[PDB]
């Protein structure tokens, strides 16, 4: 049984389609847990921005209705407070987005590099391929090379008859 010579490789090299495969659906997963950590720090800025609003909202109610300046003193310093929690959030979001983008840039690193791998596969499968009909071909040749060389011998037998 004449298989194809580079066989080894070609195994090989759908292994390595197979592996590829899963490290593009493994950082997936990576982004999306990041995605998720985004989520989490965008949901903790929120109820600080959203405390801070609240605070202002409440200090303008009082502005509205009349108020002294001390109690004004007392509401914007607790304003200035939140102000810093809030910006400390919104750094932590940031840090977050890194983290981010660098999951979804090993993405795309990941997506390229399959595709690279299935280039190559099909490089090595259509060598296969072509080294096939070859070797097709070349049997081919041999068995009509044969078919002369009996059907001479045959008819030389004959003529040996006599």
């Amino acid at each position: 049984m004449v298989r194809y010579p580079l066989e080894p490789v070609l195994s090989i090299k759908k292994d390595r389609v197979d592996r590829a495969e899963k490290v593009v659906k493994e950082k997936r997963r990576l982004l999306e847990l990041e995605q998720e950590k985004l989520r989490e720090r965008e949901s903790e800025r929120d109820k600080v921005k959203n405390h801070y609003m609240q605070k202002i909202r409440q200090l303008r109610e009082q502005l509205d209705d009349g108020t002294t300046s001390d109690a004004i003193l007392k509401m914007k310093a607790y304003i200035k407070v939140v102000a810093i929690q809030l910006s400390e959030e919104e750094e932590k979001v940031n840090k977050q987005k890194e983290n981010v983008l660098a999951a979804s840039k090993e993405l795309e690193r990941a997506e390229v590099e399959l595709t690279k791998r299935r280039k190559e596969e099909e490089k090595t499968r259509l060598h296969k391929e072509e080294w096939m009909k070859e070797a097709l071909k070349e049997e081919a040749r041999q068995e009509e090379k044969e078919q002369d060389e009996m059907g001479q011998l045959l008819h030389q037998l004959h003529k040996q008859k006599q």
